[PDB]
């Protein structure tokens, strides 16, 4: 091989950029860029050419080009020579990061009273409502699957806060659209003292729940406590991990700060046990390169009113 590719740096809100390459030996009439995107892979690539030496074979790359579409781009060069051959050059990688919807969802009934109005969202919306992310092509993404956020097609993380016993009703719905095309996920954040407490999901549940492959389980702290208001941070944080690593069977890595509180000093506290934690400030995320910006997430708040098209407008 002989290679380097050079692009002009991009950032998270560049929608182009320049790609030429450099350090060649042999003389190239036609240097042909094949670009794809890794969550559609080499079959849907598109290529371009450049008969340009003196500029180095450059070319003009813009996502427009893909309708928009953002995440891992592979390149992949050839050159053909001054003797009719066609050669390998080198490969590179672009990542133009997308937004990332993380949904916050509570309970999953219809309203009787029983709790706050605002966030009970019943089954037949949210049976809508995830029938509106299978036939889009979203993928469903949980935390352990992080790393993937830029290698799939319309990333998304559904996450339910408390560990409300009527998140059953959401299981049963994801199991239910589940087939060879849809695989469903979702992070529910327990409220770990509440395991095998009327009202709240019991161990023998979140098994279930966990054992599907559908639920990710994790954190809520111990107690639900006001993190910013309390001193106990290693029994809310550290203990509440711990606690539920042994009922799920798998590691807790994530946590959503109980009443939406945090502030520097819960923050310094949550990424000595946590690599993920989010917030109720409303929003999308996408990834900055800020300071602890895994440990501040936004999410997306889904109301009891929300209908479809509400929903599909607040993830795009
Ligand atoms: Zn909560």
């Amino acid at each position: 091989e002989q290679g380097k590719i050079s692009y002009t740096p991009i950032t998270h809100e560049s929608t182009n950029t320049s790609i030429h390459i450099t350090d060649l030996k042999d003389s190239l009439n036609e240097v042909q860029y094949k670009i794809w995107r890794t969550a559609d892979g080499k079959e849907r690539a598109k290529s371009f050419s450049s008969k340009e030496k003196e500029k180095q074979f450059t070319i003009p790359f813009d996502i427009k080009e893909f309708e928009g579409k953002r995440g891992e781009f592979q390149i992949e060069a050839t050159g053909m020579k001054e003797d009719g051959k066609t050669i390998p050059l080198t490969k590179s990688i672009i990542t133009f990061e997308q937004k990332v919807p993380v949904l916050m969802y509570h309970a999953i009934d219809d309203y009787h009273g029983q709790g706050i109005k605002d966030l009970f969202v019943s089954p037949a919306n949210f049976e809508a409502q995830m029938k509106h992310l299978k036939d889009n092509g979203y993928t469903l993404l949980t935390f352990e699957r992080w790393g993937d956020i830029n290698k799939v097609n319309k990333p998304i993380f559904v996450t339910f806060d408390d560990g409300m016993k009527n998140n059953m009703n959401a299981f049963r719905v994801l199991q239910k659209l589940k087939d060879d095309t849809f695989k469903p996920a979702a992070t529910e954040y327990m409220i770990v003292d509440n395991v095998d407490v009327e009202g709240a999901l019991s161990t023998s549940e979140i098994k279930e729940m966990v054992d599907s492959g559908i639920f990710s389980v994790q954190s809520h702290t111990a107690t639900h406590a006001d993190l910013p208001k309390i001193t106990n941070y290693e029994e809310e944080l550290k203990g509440s991990k711990e606690k539920l690593e042994k009922i799920t069977g798998k590691p807790v890595i994530a946590i959503a700060y109980p009443f939406g509180h945090v502030d520097d000093k819960v923050v310094t506290e949550t990424k000595k046990y946590y690599q993920f934690a989010t917030t109720t400030k409303p929003g999308q995320f996408i990834t900055k390169g800020e300071p602890d910006e895994l440990l501040k997430m936004k999410r997306v708040r889904i109301h009891h009113t929300t209908t479809v098209e509400q929903f599909a407008s607040s993830i795009k």
